[PDB]
């Protein structure tokens, strides 16, 4: 009763200890970052109020080597502006609009707001998606040319961990950080994504589900990531992501059987995003008891591997938060029924014959250095390098 387990630590999970340690090392950097945007903006220094670490790697679900995470920079509106958010027509996105600014623009707070409306709001005070994310850019380079450059374009930071090279690119809505150790070896990259927090009180109710934790989760945030709709910049992606961490915590078996099946699904079906396996593994959360997840790996693993095939041949994955948008809507029959085969196939063979897992979830190649005994995790990504 230890194959699965063997696995994950062999060819799956980065070593904790290594995980603890790279997390350190990066908030240290990326807190020397943001302290220096405050430097060059006071606007920004004034919205900021707290950064959310989101991706596999922070909710531990990550298969293999770490690559990247979203630092998401939490920026708070003022509630003496009176902002409100509605629903939109696209289930899962949201507007926001300002009933108020002119009133705090009033108050003595105000005056650092000036330039708000001018750099944040389309026509009637609504919040706009791409006039945040040239904001943010438009920060993050002031920001990068005012720090020490080695080399070419590289900028050099230091903390308590020692010396660390940052370089920088945008290949997509965010400006991405490429964060290395300066002795040369890559640690991970990091997109600088700018959101906007809110208090509970501004949960969206119309078709979405409360919040599980109001008292010691309350906030949730807005993300820039549009779903062609109209009009242009104004809907918004909500962020649950705070909450959805809560959920799948504490939960014993849970988080490597999502591995087990996030590294089934590199290898057979890449057609399936991994947050839909994630949103498989939320509804498993509300549909079993929680004595669930204490049962054996095999039988979690199984049970789940089971159900999640059974969304698939549905073709329906609702959105958790937002039942009304299938997640995979957008995918072709033809597809979801071969991949559903495809696991069919794979149930039936792991079904009571357990060594036939690991012949399924690794390579060829992996899975020779599996027979062999090597461990391709231990050294995937050292808190400490080598050199
Ligand atoms: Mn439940």
């Amino acid at each position: 009763e230890n194959i699965l387990n063997d696995i994950n630590k062999r060819f799956i999970s980065l070593p904790e200890e290594d995980v603890r340690g790279n997390k350190q090392i990066l908030e240290s950097v990326l807190r020397t970052f943001v302290e220096q945007m405050k430097t060059q903006d006071p606007l920004f220094k004034a919205l900021f109020r707290r950064v959310f670490y989101g991706g596999s790697f922070y909710d531990g679900l990550k298969v293999g080597k770490p690559e990247e995470f979203d630092l998401d920079i939490l920026l708070h509106i003022p509630i003496y502006a009176q902002p409100v958010l509605n629903e939109s027509n696209v289930p899962g996105f949201v507007w926001l609009k300002l009933n108020n600014l002119d009133g705090w623009l009033r108050q003595p707070e105000g005056r650092v707001y000036k330039d708000f409306r001018k750099k944040f709001l389309a026509d009637n005070d609504f919040l706009d998606t791409g006039k945040t994310l040239r904001w943010m850019e438009s920060l993050v380079q002031k920001t990068l040319n005012t720090l020490p450059w080695v080399n070419n374009a590289t900028c050099e930071l230091t903390n308590e961990f020692g010396t660390f090279h940052i370089n920088w690119w945008k290949g997509g809505p965010a400006m991405t950080l490429g964060i290395s150790h300066s002795s040369g070896e890559k640690i991970m990259d990091v997109d600088l994504v700018a959101c906007f927090v809110f208090s509970g009180d501004k949960w969206p109710i119309n078709g979405y589900r409360s919040n599980p934790f109001p008292s010691t989760k309350p906030e949730f945030f807005i993300v820039p990531k549009k779903p062609p709709v109209n009009p242009q910049g104004r809907y918004w992606s909500l962020s649950f992501q705070e909450q959805e961490r809560v959920l799948i915590d504490n939960k014993n078996r849970l988080k490597p059987a999502v591995k087990l099946i996030k590294k089934l699904k590199e290898k057979t079906h890449p057609n399936i995003a991994s947050y839909y396996i994630k949103t498989v593994f939320l509804h498993i959360i509300e549909q079993k008891d929680q004595s669930f997840w204490n049962k054996s790996l095999r039988e979690v693993f199984m049970t789940t591997l089971r159900e999640y095939n059974e969304f698939i041949a549905d073709q329906s994955i609702p959105y958790y938060w937002c039942r009304k948008n299938n997640l995979i809507g957008h995918l072709a029959p033809i597809t979801l029924n071969n991949i559903s085969n495809r696991i069919g196939y794979i149930i039936k063979d792991i079904e009571n014959n357990p060594e036939n897992i690991a012949k399924h979830l690794l390579t060829k190649e992996e899975y020779t250095k599996y027979i062999q005994g090597e461990d391709v995790m231990a050294e995937a990504l050292p808190a400490l390098p080598a050199s």
